[PDB]
């Protein structure tokens, strides 16, 4: 399954074997870092005048003269050809040439090559990722990782843009980066350039910029301190602020300056991006003219880019028209998912999906906005890749599962099922959801309804569900204790744990429905333990000052597991004249459910804790009381108390 998979390709259904004798012809004229892939791949083999010809380069290069015909008149295009009798990689630019080759890496399997003709080039000019989330910022380590991952996808952008990177927001965007973290940027440019990935230098000054001579020159004595460092393309963000910087005609005019002073001065600049403060439809104002502004204005070589009809959003051609019309362009879409930063304890690791497949001629680029979990958001980043470079053909599910099998074919099924189950958003601000869990969410469905009702379910239901939780926990302990990608089983660990605890729970919830009052008691009580343990997790790992914790399976598992436990008990304590309580989080405090999160005890939207603490403060909403470190254990009357903890 090539992935991003070609515009055209034809096929013989026979291999050949990679050439244990060739001739190399085009080597010394070639891209330089497609050339160094091949010679890779040909490792072991060795070269001669004799043996089967491969021809590399680009269009225009005398290795490649034959071709001529077949290479696509596209930026970024190539042609590839295997048959018995020649290899051919062609570029129709340096680019192409190297895509070619990753391409080629992916025929290659133990030692054979099957016979292909393949024409092939993107249908997105830029393709990508924006690493602009708020959050801890992507390790040095994670970046190199991404950028050598974007080449083997063909994504030419990567924009650097971390909100919580201090030379990139305010107030020191006006400080070059210290040394240290200038090595490692220099670095960093120097792997994307050797992956074709334009290294794109976001700044994101709005929120505290003077429109007067000293901020403009120390933005641009910034810029000229990055292209220094090796940066070519660049960014300036309007995005998540108030105030002056808002002001259209001065971004558009502080722009068009960077474009004329700089961007059309030095020998070599690429890209240059601004986002918006309107940077979607909900955030826009039809009846102002901030868009029009920046459409009428900012010069026709720089791109503006967009997020769709809302915040989070997935892109449709009417969306898209809408933008489209008043920019005066192309939109350079800033799809935001799978980034997290505001459902802060899930991870997001389904398909990609949702987004106009029949557009690539209304965009300038696409380029998606991950986790601040590097290595977890390669399922998403490895699906974009694919969408963008080929729209027409792009299969969500296909894709999905081959970007899993990429990341980890150790353990591709496991992950699968960890993924699978670990989609959903839950609720939140920005209204956006993904499916989650729905192959057995029929099963669960039907189950559950029967048995609310004092209807019998069918047996395969409860099966399904038994099977599902037995798979659970062999894919979280083969995951958890997987060595071929350890930066991602660090990162997944904590949610892990939390879902083979789902798992375990439902196991003992379905026993719980099956023999005697002493076994359901045992339980029972074993539940209560889980639950217990749940809790902990939620309470040790991932404390975020935003949404701390770790959730898991929300959409369709849990609820079963929370609702099955609730309904038998119920029947317990009607067949048994019992009152075991029926409650499914555990919660240490006393009192709607009360809620724990970091050193806050509240109600969800008289208390007594399970200690005597010492008191901060008192918030209340229909208000707020600092308490003084006061000793606390009862509180009588948002409703958050928050403690010393
Ligand atoms: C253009 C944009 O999306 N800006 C911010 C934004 O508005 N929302 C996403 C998701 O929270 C943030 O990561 C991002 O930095």
């Amino acid at each position: 399954s090539l992935q991003p998979p070609p515009q055209q390709l034809i096929v013989q259904n026979k291999t050949i074997d990679l050439p244990a004798v060739y001739q190399l012809n085009g080597g010394e004229e070639a891209n330089p870092h497609a050339v160094k892939v091949l010679k890779e791949l040909l490792s072991g083999k060795q070269s001669s005048k004799k043996g089967m010809l491969i021809s590399i380069g680009e269009k225009g290069d005398k290795s490649v003269r034959k071709y001529s015909r077949q290479i696509p008149d596209h930026k970024e295009g190539y042609y590839l050809s295997v048959n018995e009798k020649e290899i051919v990689l062609a570029g129709n630019d340096e680019r192409g040439t190297y895509y070619a080759l990753q391409t080629f890496a992916q025929l290659l399997k133990d030692g054979k090559l099957p016979e292909v003709e393949i024409k092939d080039y993107p249908s997105v000019r830029y393709r990508g990722v924006v690493e602009g989330f708020y959050g801890t910022p992507w390790s040095h380590q994670a970046r190199l990782s991404q950028l050598k991952f974007y080449g083997k996808n063909k994504m030419n952008t990567y924009i650097y843009g971390p909100k919580d990177d201090p030379y990139h927001s305010a107030p020191n965007w006006r400080l070059p980066y210290p040394d240290k973290e200038a090595a490692q940027l220099q670095e960093l440019v120097a792997v994307a350039n050797e992956n074709e990935v334009d290294f794109v230098w976001a700044i994101h000054p709005g929120q505290d910029i003077k429109w007067n001579k000293e901020d403009r020159d120390l933005l641009l004595a910034k810029f000229e301190k990055m292209y220094q460092l090796g940066v070519r393309s660049f960014a300036v963000f309007f995005d998540d602020i108030s105030g002056e910087g808002t002001n259209p005609q001065k971004q558009a005019e502080l722009l068009n300056y960077i474009d004329e002073k700089f961007a059309q001065v030095k020998p070599d600049i690429n890209q240059l991006v601004m986002c918006p403060t309107e940077y979607n439809k909900s955030w826009s104002n039809p009846n102002g003219n901030y868009l029009t502004t920046l459409g009428d204005k900012l010069n026709p070589s720089i791109q503006i880019m967009w997020t769709g009809d809302r915040v989070i959003s997935d892109i449709t051609r009417d969306g898209i028209s809408w933008i489209n019309e008043r920019i005066k362009r192309p939109a350079y879409i800033w799809w935001n998912f799978p980034v997290s930063d505001y459902v802060r304890d899930h991870l997001l690791l389904g398909p990609v999906y949702g987004n106009d497949t029949t557009i690539a001629k209304e965009m300038s680029g696409f380029v998606t906005n991950p986790m601040e979990h590097a290595e977890s958001s390669k399922i998403a980043i490895y699906s974009v890749a694919s969408y963008a470079w080929n729209p027409a053909k792009y299969d969500t599910w296909q894709t999905w599962k081959d970007a899993i099998r990429t990341i980890l074919p150790s353990a591709a099924e496991e992950l699968e099922c960890f993924a699978m189950h670990n989609s959903d958003l839950g609720p939140n601000g920005h209204g956006y959801r993904r499916e989650e869990s729905m192959d057995i969410q029929p099963a669960a469905e039907r189950f559950l309804k029967a048995f609310k009702e004092g209807k019998n379910y069918d047996k395969a239901d409860f099966e399904t569900l038994q099977y599902t939780f037995e798979r659970m926990k062999e894919s979280a302990d083969i995951l958890l204790m997987n060595t071929e990608n350890k930066p991602l089983i660090v990162e997944i660990t904590p949610w892990v744990h939390q879902f083979k605890l789902t798992a375990e729970m439902g196991e003992e919830v379905l026993k719980m429905v099956e023999r005697n009052e002493s076994y359901f008691l045992r339980k029972y009580n074993h539940v209560k333990a889980l639950q217990q343990q749940m809790f902990y997790i939620d309470q040790t790992s991932n404390q975020n000052p935003y949404q701390p914790g770790v959730k898991t399976a929300t959409r369709v598992i849990k609820p079963l597991i929370d609702r099955t436990f609730a309904t038998v008990v119920k029947f317990f304590n009607q067949k048994f004249n019992a009152h075991l309580d029926a409650t499914t989080d555990y919660m240490p405090h006393k009192m709607l459910p009360l809620q724990v999160k970091a050193n806050r005890v509240l109600i969800s939207p008289e208390i007594e804790l399970d200690a005597i603490y010492p008191g901060e403060n008192i918030q209340i909403n229909f208000l707020s009381a600092g308490l003084q470190k006061a000793p606390v254990k009862f509180v009588r009357f948002q409703f958050v108390l928050t403690i010393e903890k």
